[PDB]
């Protein structure tokens, strides 16, 4: 692949995306979930009491960059997972670009989810404000300083299952194979350390179900999520019932539902019909959007897997376009 190209696993019905990449001297390769989310590198190690024994772990004693580190860590993810460890210094390789020096996190403990996840770790692409340690400059902090990339920017496609699933990040650049038409510029909030934008207004069919609501773009997060009463508006609009846990039972059958469209900055993007369906259980679907206690949307893979997006940190912004399909 291209330099700072990392070609992405897309895990199960667009459940999550991991990409390789390879930690240490001679390193070895791990999985990790890259996650606009969260803004902490860490992975399992050898040093992990209840990891999982299919998960790819981090050996100090294996690496001859190692450099020990006298702090320790602890995060804990909106989905109630977790993680603790002590932190550690060495070369990270993203796509071809060797990264040195990079403060990294091992567990020394994690949640059960994680040890029966498919991926190693996670890769934290949101803003250096949330890394849970203060003073840890994030990957994108260093590709830009080190020099690594020209701009300040990385591509994002996430692939559909139904389509042969895949995905592909591009550090320094992007592909326009895999958009169709002129990418919107949208201004990025970052006040909060994640990539916030403005929606506009949501409609279905001629229906306004949402007028503008703030949301943060999380790569890391496979619905979805909206706040209560959009949530419910938009349920309505599709028939789909409250499940009582943050999900809504959907018709399996989506060729007469129309999509749903997000005015964003004064140009239209959709979560396509396939996409308002995320997984089929003993004939029950779920829907491809929730509901969260917040304020605020979490625009996740169900969104991100019909819309390619180029993230800017040095603005910030992001350019945003249809996915071609």
């Amino acid at each position: 692949a291209g330099v700072g190209t990392v070609p992405m696993t897309d895990y199960g019905n667009d459940i999550e995306y991991y990409g390789q990449v390879t930690i240490g001297t001679p390193g070895k390769k791990f999985n990790l979930d890259f996650d606009t989310g969260s803004s902490d590198l860490w992975i399992a190690s050898t040093l992990c009491t209840n990891c999982g024994s299919r998960q790819t772990k981090y050996d100090p004693n294996q690496s001859s960059t190692y450099q020990a580190d006298g702090r320790t860590w602890s995060i804990s993810y909106g989905d109630g997972s977790s993680a603790s460890g002590i932190l550690a210094k060495d070369n990270v390789n993203l796509g071809g670009l060797l990264i040195k020096g990079q403060t990294i996190e091992l567990a020394k403990r994690e949640a059960a989810s994680f040890a029966s996840g498919p991926n190693d770790g996670l890769l934290g692409l949101g803003f250096d404000t949330i890394t849970t340690v203060r003073g840890v400059k994030t990957p994108m902090d260093n590709l830009i300083s080190q020099g690594l990339i020209s701009r300040p920017i990385f591509g994002v496609y996430l692939g559909k299952a139904k389509n042969g699933g895949g995905g592909e990040y591009i550090f320094g650049g992007y592909d326009s194979t895999k958009f169709k038409g002129s990418l919107t510029t949208v201004p990025i909030d970052n006040s909060r350390g994640w990539w916030g934008i403005t929606v506009d207004r949501a409609t279905v069919g001629t229906s306004t179900v949402a007028s503008s609501f703030d949301g943060i773009l999380d790569t890391g997060t496979t619905l979805l999520i909206l706040p209560n009463n959009i949530a419910a508006s938009v349920a309505r609009a599709y028939g789909a019932s409250d499940n009582g846990d943050g999900t809504y039972t959907i018709s399996c059958d989506t060729s007469r539902f129309k999509p749903l469209v997000f005015s964003i900055n004064g140009a239209s993007f959709q979560v396509s019909p396939d996409s308002l369906v995320f997984e089929e259980f003993q004939g029950q679907c779920i829907a491809g959007f929730g509901y969260g206690n917040w304020d605020f949307a979490i625009i996740g893979d169900t969104f991100l897997k019909n819309n390619y997006v180029v993230f800017n940190q040095g603005v910030p912004e992001v350019q945003i376009a249809p996915v071609a399909e």
